[PDB]
């Protein structure tokens, strides 16, 4: 891997966001927030690679800190769109009281620097969205550049040209963010991952000969491709449940699920679970309630 | 309960960001965005008691939506802390090009107005935070008007009464939010909850007698109270695992864990898990892979 991008990405993220003050700028100062929210981002992925390679499951993370990178990808999410909220007021603001650029060949400079290092970092709709931002940069720069505007004379059609594009980027990183906030959120509120198909994998499950009832179906992912399935199952107890196991953890093999764990409890009132917590109080604190 | 606080919260929000933005004030503009913080709560917290008393728990989300407190309180505090980072930026930016307040008036009835919103929320450390943000406005406010000073007149010390009083605040906040943001992300990463020791527990498993071995503890908390503990135990093949079931779940009970799923697997070799997936590839997905 690469770990020059992060000391590359926070001193360009310091410099954008220098010359978006110095320059009065929203769309540099929009971009200099999506790369700060990239570089998030690189520092969440050291440390899941960090994470990984060196595991620990101890005693105070028994699943591990696989879940690091979706709780940084859920806390990037929601910093960007933060940060696309003080822009877009920021916009909306200069929209009714417009404003230059102080220094537009400094704009100008950054902006194609950004651009460049953003090509270098694609090289080595998310992806693209701070390469168009550089790009919106680079055009406001450059139409108070090859059109310059004096300070005596009032804002022209000029100084609305920044913030409108500002918006349009503000909305289409919102449109990237919104989406993994929605995945990562989904992820973090133990719901069933996208690909299992509940219904059928239920369906398969009370087919499963030799089995009486099925209750406290818990399936939840940890981090793509980890999905832990709690399960508790009801067999007659004359029976095993040998077979049982091998063909639901078969099924759930074949639904993707390798996280199994499968309790059998012992067999109109047959169908709560045998085994909750020992007192009846306890039902209160217990999910699924019986 | 009451909702209104959610109506008299937005709207006092756009206010205060009107106002701030009218009045050039950071510390208005802070405030505004701790309430936009404290509306997104009132939404989470609404949300929550609408899961209550009313539950789902379909085929997308086996757990329910209780998790929905602990997202929204990491995102709530993500969303805080990015517009502080915006906040202390701004500040800094100001501390170094001060400012005037076009409008001291309006900024002191806002802030009078926000601290009384603040006094009527409380009569229906964040608090505190809050308490204070509205002191700080209404003391800027008051200082640009017991000595008014004269856009001719440049920048005297009153100008860097804004930022610093802000700068302090968004230290403030931040000591709130980066303790809440620890305590959900130590919940959504599926880490053993603070109240669980796990050495004491895993000790009395192990003691618990005609037990084999036990590996594979998970134990997580899905809310506050819901704590869930997978765990797989392995137990000697003629002797049964009613009585085990019977202590390891009374062990759990005592230590606060009522949501126990135990796997009990027949018995060098004879310390691993007896029931991987189907495949010996899937230990590569393998959560606590041996």
């Amino acid at each position: 891997r690469l770990l020059f991008m992060l000391v590359l990405t926070v001193a360009f993220f310091v410099a954008e966001l220098v010359s978006g003050y110095l320059g009065n700028s929203i769309a540099l100062l929009s971009d200099s927030f999506n790369m700060l929210s990239d570089l998030i981002s690189l520092c969440v992925g050291l440390s899941a690679g960090y994470i990984a390679r060196r595991p620990t499951r101890g005693f105070s993370a028994t699943y591990g800190y696989a879940r690091a990178e979706v709780v940084g990808a859920l806390s990037n999410a929601v910093f960007l769109t933060a940060l696309c909220f003080t822009i877009f007021v920021e916009a909306v603001l200069r929209l009714a009281r417009p404003e230059r650029i102080d220094d537009p060949e400094l704009v100008l400079i950054v902006g194609v620097l950004g651009l460049l290092v953003n090509v270098v970092g694609l090289l080595i709709l998310h992806v693209m969205g701070d390469a168009l931002g550089s790009v919106v940069v680079v055009i406001t720069a450059i139409i108070f550049y090859v059109l310059p505007l004096k300070s005596e004379d009032p804002c022209n059609w000029q100084c609305y040209i920044d913030p409108s594009l500002t918006v349009l980027m503000v909305i289409i990183i919102l449109s990237s963010a919104f989406p993994l906030i929605k995945e990562t959120a989904a992820i973090l509120l133990q719901m069933v991952p996208k690909g299992v198909n509940m219904e059928e994998l239920m369906s398969k499950l009370s087919a499963v000969p030799g089995i009486s009832s099925v209750h406290e179906v818990h399936i939840w992912e940890l981090v793509s491709g980890k999905i832990i399935a709690t399960l508790h199952i009801k067999y007659p107890k004359d029976r095993g449940y040998q077979d049982a196991s091998t063909k639901i953890r078969e099924i759930f093999h074949h639904a993707g699920i390798h996280n199994v764990t499968i309790q059998f409890e012992n067999v109109d009132l047959l169908l709560l679970c045998n085994s909750p917590c020992i007192s009846k109080g306890c039902a209160k604190q217990l999910c699924c309630p019986p």
